[PDB]
This record gives structure tokens, C-alpha cells and sequence, in this order.
């Protein structure tokens, strides 16, 4: 079978993926530049992620096509072509980790968020992560490689010049680097951390919603205790529990409804301590009207805000999960190649499928923003309509 036939299918699919990765991710960068509502710290890591996916199409995919032919080259030039995609993958992992951490600070410590994370600190984090991605991804160029033990029967068979090798990924890149150092330490470990962070995000959002409902019930229940009461101290008990639940839900038109709320509680408590119970019970049914006009409005707005952040955290978790789905097959195949020297090597068509799948990850993110983030979707339309004209 002419190898150029099967090679044509692999090359054609890769070029198709490159065009889509470039187009969709250029659109993401254009949206963030145009719409000032999208220019926040979270979306700067989105742009950093988009830039890495753009470079997959412009450089990594052409590099992959080149190395599939086994052309003769100087071994260290082959190493750079083979290892550059590892830089872009490491950059993606760092950007995903930052987005998870940024979303956790937003829900856990919302008050200091705007003081903690700033636009100028995010840019410096992004630059540091990119430098580290080059260091991790190009570590084979520092000596941990197979350039010292060339396959010379292959180089002679392909007619390579002196000092050249047949440029093949598994011939120059050691598999102990790929498995122990790249997969376990630099990919799997950061992915598990992301898993734990998102676990803390959804647990903390659940507890906050429950606390709000508990205070809402604590307020309403102790109101009925007052109505159907008989002694002055019972009135005092129910009221004091309301004052605590009133201050533990305060964490300007809201401050009014809370200024009134704590005020009416204070009036009714003074009546009970003096002993006038009937006057206290009646000074309480006014607390009702306060809740049906101010408190319930706050409880709804706070509840609607929390759900908006959970939605935004769910969207980021889908992006991280799709990364794992597209990259794990290739990594798992490397484990079989490395750990089972008695097993037959995975066939070539499966290698190409796992490689293509890892490249598909650079296409999917712009579809997630359009489906799940309304501000992205509207901005997308505006660009397409005003430039398809
Ligand atoms: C800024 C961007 C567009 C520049 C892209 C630079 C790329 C195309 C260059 C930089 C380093 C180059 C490599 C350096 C050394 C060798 C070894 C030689 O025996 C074959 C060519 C090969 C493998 C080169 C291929 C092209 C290469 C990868
Ligand atoms: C990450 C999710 C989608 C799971 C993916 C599992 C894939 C990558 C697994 C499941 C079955 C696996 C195959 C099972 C058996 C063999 C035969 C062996 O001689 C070479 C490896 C090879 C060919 C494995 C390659 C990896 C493989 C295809
Ligand atoms: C969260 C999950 C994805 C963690 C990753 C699981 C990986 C590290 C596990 C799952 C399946 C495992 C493989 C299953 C079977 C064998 C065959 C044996 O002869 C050598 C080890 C080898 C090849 C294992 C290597 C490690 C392996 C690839
Ligand atoms: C994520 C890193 N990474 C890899 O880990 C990888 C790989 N290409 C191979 C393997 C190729 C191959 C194997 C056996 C063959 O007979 C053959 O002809 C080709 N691997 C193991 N790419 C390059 C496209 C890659 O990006
Ligand atoms: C959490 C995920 C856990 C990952 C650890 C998996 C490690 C898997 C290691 C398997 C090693 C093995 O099978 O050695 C083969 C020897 O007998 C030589 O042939
Ligand atoms: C070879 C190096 C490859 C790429 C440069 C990476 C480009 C990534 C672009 C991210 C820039 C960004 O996120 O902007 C932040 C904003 O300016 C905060 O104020
Ligand atoms: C556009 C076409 C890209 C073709 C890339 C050249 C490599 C072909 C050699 C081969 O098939 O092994
Ligand atoms: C998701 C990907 C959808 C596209 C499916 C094809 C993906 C990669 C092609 C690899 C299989 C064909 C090339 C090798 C087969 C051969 O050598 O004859
Ligand atoms: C190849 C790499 C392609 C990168 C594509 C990303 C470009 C995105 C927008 C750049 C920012 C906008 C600068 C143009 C200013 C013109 C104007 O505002 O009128
Ligand atoms: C090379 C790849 C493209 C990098 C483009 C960076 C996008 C700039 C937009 C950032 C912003 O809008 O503030
Ligand atoms: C912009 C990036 C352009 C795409 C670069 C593609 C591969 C560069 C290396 C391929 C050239 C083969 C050199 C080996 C030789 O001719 O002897
Ligand atoms: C937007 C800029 C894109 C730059 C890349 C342009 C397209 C590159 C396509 C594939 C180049 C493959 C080169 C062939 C390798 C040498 C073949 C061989 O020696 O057998
Ligand atoms: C900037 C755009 C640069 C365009 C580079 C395009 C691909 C160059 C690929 C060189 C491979 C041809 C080698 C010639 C040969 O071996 O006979
Ligand atoms: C940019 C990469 C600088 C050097 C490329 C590899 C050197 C070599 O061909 O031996
Ligand atoms: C180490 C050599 C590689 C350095 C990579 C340069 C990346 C620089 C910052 C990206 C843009 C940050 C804003
Ligand atoms: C980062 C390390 C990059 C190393 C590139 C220099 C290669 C020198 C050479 O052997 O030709
Ligand atoms: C982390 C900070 C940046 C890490 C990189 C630091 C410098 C590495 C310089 C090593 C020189 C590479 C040449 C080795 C070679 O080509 O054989
Ligand atoms: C190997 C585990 C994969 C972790 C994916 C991280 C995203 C978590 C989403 C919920
Ligand atoms: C259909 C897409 C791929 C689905 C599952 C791949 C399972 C691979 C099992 C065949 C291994 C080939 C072999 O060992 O000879
Ligand atoms: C080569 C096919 C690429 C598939 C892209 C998947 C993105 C979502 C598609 C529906
Ligand atoms: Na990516």
C-alpha cells in the first residue's frame, strides 16, 4: 500500500483542524478587544488560552505533519520540532489552573477579590507562566534526549547525510520524560488540583445558598412564635434570634430595609423588657411589611447572583474537562508503549487518531463561550453581522 495515500488523509484532516482553530480563536480575541464588558481578569487568561490554540494551528500542526514523514535533519533541530507542542500544552494547563483559582476567590472571598486580583498582576502572571512553559516543554533540548544514540540503519536507509537522523518523535524524545515527567508530574497532577478546586467551589456555593435560606426561615418562624405567644420572655427570645439572623444576612436601599428591620426589632424588644407584651406583639406585625418590601428583594438578588457565578464556574469546568478528554488517549498510549515492552506497539492509524484528537481541543473552546456565555455570544454576532455585511 502506497504510504502517500494514508498520509493524504492524515494531512488533510490536520489542515482542516488548523483552519478552524485559527478562525474560532481569532474571533475570541477580537471580541475581548471590542467589548469592554469582557475586559476583566478572568478573560485575560481566556485570551492567553486562545493565543496558545492559535499557535497550534500556525506552528504545532505544521510541525506534526513534518515529523510524520521521517525526513533527515540534525537531531537537535528535530527535537525542537517535536517538543514545541509540549510548550503550548503546558501553557494551556497553567491558564486553566488560573481560571479555576480566579473563580474560587470570586465566590469564597468576594470582598477582597477586586483588591487582590488586578489587571496588572494578571498580565505578570501570564508572562511568568509562558516562560515556565518553554522551560518545561523544551527540557529535552537540555540533554534529556536520544540524540546521543541515533538509529543509523534508519538514517542510512533514508539516505541521510552525516550528522543527521530520520526525524521521528519516538526516536528522539525519551519515553521516560514523556511518561514520568510530562504526563504524571506536569499534566496529571495539575489536572487533579483543578478537580479539587472546582470541588471546593461547588461546595462553598451550596453552603452559602443554604445559609441564606436558613436565615430566611429563622426570621419567618420566630415571627409566628411572637404572634401565638403568651409571656414577655418568649417574645424576647424570638426577637433576639431574629436580630442575629438579621445581621448574619447583611453579609443602600438594602441598608434602608435593614436599617428599618433592626430598628423595629429594637423597639419591640424594649417593650418586652419593660413587660408590655401586647404592645410588643403588635409592634412585630410591622416587621412583616418590612420583609415583604425590602428583605425578600435582597434574598432574591443575592440568590440570583450566586446562581450566575455557579453557571460561570460550570462553564470553566467544562473547558477543563474537554482538555482532559482530548489529551488523555495519547498519554495513555504512551504508557502502554513505555510500561509494556512485551505488548505490540499501537498501530499507526491509532497513533494518528490520538494525535488528531489532541489537536481538536484547539477548536472547541469558542463554541463553549458562544453556547454558555451570553456576552460572548452577542459580541460574536455583532462581529459576524457587521463584517459579513
Ligand atoms: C516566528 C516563526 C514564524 C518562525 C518559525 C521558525 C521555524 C520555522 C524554524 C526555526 C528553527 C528551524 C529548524 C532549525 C534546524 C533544523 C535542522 C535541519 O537539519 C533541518 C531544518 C530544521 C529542523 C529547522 C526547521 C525550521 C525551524 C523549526
Ligand atoms: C480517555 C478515555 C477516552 C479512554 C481512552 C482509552 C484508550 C486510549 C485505550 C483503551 C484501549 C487501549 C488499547 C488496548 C490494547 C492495546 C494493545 C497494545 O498492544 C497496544 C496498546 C493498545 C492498542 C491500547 C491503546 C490505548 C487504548 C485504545
Ligand atoms: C485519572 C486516570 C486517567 C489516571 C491515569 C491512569 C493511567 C496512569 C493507568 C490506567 C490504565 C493503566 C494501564 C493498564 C494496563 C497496563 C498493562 C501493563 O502491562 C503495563 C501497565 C499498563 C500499560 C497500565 C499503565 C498505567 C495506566 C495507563
Ligand atoms: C503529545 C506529544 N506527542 C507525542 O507524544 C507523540 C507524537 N507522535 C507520537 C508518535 C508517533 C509515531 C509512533 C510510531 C510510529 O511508527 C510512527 O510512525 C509515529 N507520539 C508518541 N506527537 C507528535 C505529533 C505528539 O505531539
Ligand atoms: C492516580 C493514577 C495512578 C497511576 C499510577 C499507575 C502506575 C502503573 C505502573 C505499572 C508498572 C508495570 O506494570 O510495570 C511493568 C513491569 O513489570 C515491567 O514489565
Ligand atoms: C513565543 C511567545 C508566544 C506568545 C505570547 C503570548 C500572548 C498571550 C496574550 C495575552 C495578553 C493578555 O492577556 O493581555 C492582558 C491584559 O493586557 C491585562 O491588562
Ligand atoms: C499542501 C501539501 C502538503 C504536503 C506536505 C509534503 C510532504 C509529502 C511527502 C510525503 O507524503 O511523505
Ligand atoms: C475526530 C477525527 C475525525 C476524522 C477521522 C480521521 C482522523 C485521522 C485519520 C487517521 C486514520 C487514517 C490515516 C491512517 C490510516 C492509514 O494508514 O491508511
Ligand atoms: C497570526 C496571529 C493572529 C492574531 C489575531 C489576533 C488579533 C486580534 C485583535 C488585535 C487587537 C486590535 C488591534 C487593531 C486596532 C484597529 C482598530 O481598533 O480600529
Ligand atoms: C500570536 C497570537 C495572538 C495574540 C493576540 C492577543 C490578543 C490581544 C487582546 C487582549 C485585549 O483585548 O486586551
Ligand atoms: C510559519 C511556519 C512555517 C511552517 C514550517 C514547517 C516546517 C519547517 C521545517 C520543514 C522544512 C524541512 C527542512 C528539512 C530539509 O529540507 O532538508
Ligand atoms: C499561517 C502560516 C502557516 C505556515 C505553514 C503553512 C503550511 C505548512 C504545511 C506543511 C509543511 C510540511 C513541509 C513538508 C516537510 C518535508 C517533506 C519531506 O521532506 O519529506
Ligand atoms: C512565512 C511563510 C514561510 C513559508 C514556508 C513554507 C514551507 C517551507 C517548507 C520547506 C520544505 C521544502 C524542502 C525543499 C526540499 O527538500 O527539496
Ligand atoms: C530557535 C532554535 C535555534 C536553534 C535551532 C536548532 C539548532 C540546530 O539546528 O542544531
Ligand atoms: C524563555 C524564552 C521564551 C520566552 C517567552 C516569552 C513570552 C513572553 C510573554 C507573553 C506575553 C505576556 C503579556
Ligand atoms: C531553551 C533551550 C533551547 C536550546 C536551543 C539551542 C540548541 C543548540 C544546538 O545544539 O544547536
Ligand atoms: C526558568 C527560567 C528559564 C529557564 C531556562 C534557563 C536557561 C537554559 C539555558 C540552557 C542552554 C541550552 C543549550 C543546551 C544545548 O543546546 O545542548
Ligand atoms: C483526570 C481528571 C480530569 C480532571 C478534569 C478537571 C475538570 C474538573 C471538572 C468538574
Ligand atoms: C473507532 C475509534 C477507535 C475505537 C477504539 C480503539 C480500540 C483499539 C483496539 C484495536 C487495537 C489494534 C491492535 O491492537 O491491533
Ligand atoms: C475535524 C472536525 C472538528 C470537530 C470540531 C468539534 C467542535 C464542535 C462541533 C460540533
Ligand atoms: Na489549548
Amino acid at each position: 500500500a502506497p504510504p502517500i495515500m494514508g498520509s493524504s488523509v492524515y494531512i488533510t484532516v490536520e489542515l482542516a483542524i488548523a483552519v478552524l482553530a485559527i478562525l474560532g480563536n481569532v474571533l475570541v480575541c477580537w471580541a475581548v478587544w471590542l467589548n469592554s464588558n469582557l475586559q476583566n481578569v478572568t478573560n485575560y487568561f481566556v485570551v492567553s488560552l486562545a493565543a496558545a490554540d492559535i499557535l497550534v494551528g500556525v506552528l504545532a500542526i505544521p510541525f506534526a505533519i513534518t515529523i510524520s514523514t521521517g525526513f533527515c535533519a540534525a537531531c537537535h533541530g528535530c527535537l525542537f520540532i517535536a517538543c514545541f507542542v509540549l510548550v503550548l500544552a503546558q501553557s494551556s494547563i497553567f491558564s486553566l489552573l488560573a481560571i479555576a483559582i480566579d473563580r474560587y476567590i470570586a465566590i469564597a472571598i468576594p470582598l477582597r477579590y477586586n483588591g487582590l486580583v488586578t489587571g496588572t498582576r494578571a498580565a505578570g502572571i501570564i508572562a511568568i507562566c509562558w516562560v515556565l512553559s518553554f522551560a518545561i516543554g523544551l527540557t529535552p533540548m537540555l540533554g534529556w534526549n536520544n540524540c546521543g544514540q541515533p538509529k543509523e540503519g534508519k538514517a542510512h536507509s533514508q539516505g541521510c547525510g552525516e550528522g543527521q537522523v530520520a526525524c521521528l518523535f519516538e526516536d528522539v524524545v525519551p519515553m521516560n520524560y514523556m511518561v514520568y515527567f510530562n504526563f504524571f508530574a506536569c499534566v496529571l497532577v495539575p489536572l487533579l488540583l483543578m478537580l479539587g478546586v472546582y470541588l471546593r467551589i461547588f461546595a462553598a456555593a451550596r453552603r452559602q445558598l443554604a445559609d441564606l435560606e436558613d436565615n430566611w426561615e429563622t426570621l419567618n418562624d420566630n415571627l409566628k412564635v411572637i404572634e401565638k405567644a403568651d409571656n414577655a420572655a418568649q417574645v424576647k427570645d424570638a426577637l433576639t434570634k431574629m436580630r442575629a439572623a438579621a445581621l448574619d444576612a447583611q453579609k443602600k436601599d438594602f441598608r434602608h430595609g435593614f436599617d428599618i428591620l433592626v430598628g423595629q426589632i429594637d423597639d419591640a424588644l424594649k417593650l418586652a423588657n419593660e413587660g408590655k407584651v401586647k404592645e410588643a406583639q403588635a409592634a412585630a406585625e410591622q416587621l412583616k411589611t418590612t420583609r415583604n418590601a425590602y428583605i425578600q428583594k435582597y434574598l432574591e438578588r443575592a440568590r440570583s447572583t450566586l446562581q450566575k457565578e455557579v453557571h460561570a464556574a460550570k462553564s470553566a469546568a467544562i473547558i477543563a474537562g474537554l482538555f482532559a478528554l482530548c489529551w488523555l488517549p495519547l498519554h495513555i498510549i504512551n504508557c502502554f508503549t513505555f510500561f509494556c515492552p512485551d505488548c505490540s506497539h499501537a498501530p499507526l492509524w491509532l497513533m494518528y487518531l490520538a494525535i488528531v484528537l489532541s489537536h481538536t481541543n484547539s477548536v472547541v473552546n469558542p463554541f463553549i463561550y458562544a453556547y454558555r456565555i451570553r456576552e460572548f455570544r452577542q459580541t460574536f454576532r455583532k462581529i459576524i453581522r457587521s463584517h459579513v455585511l
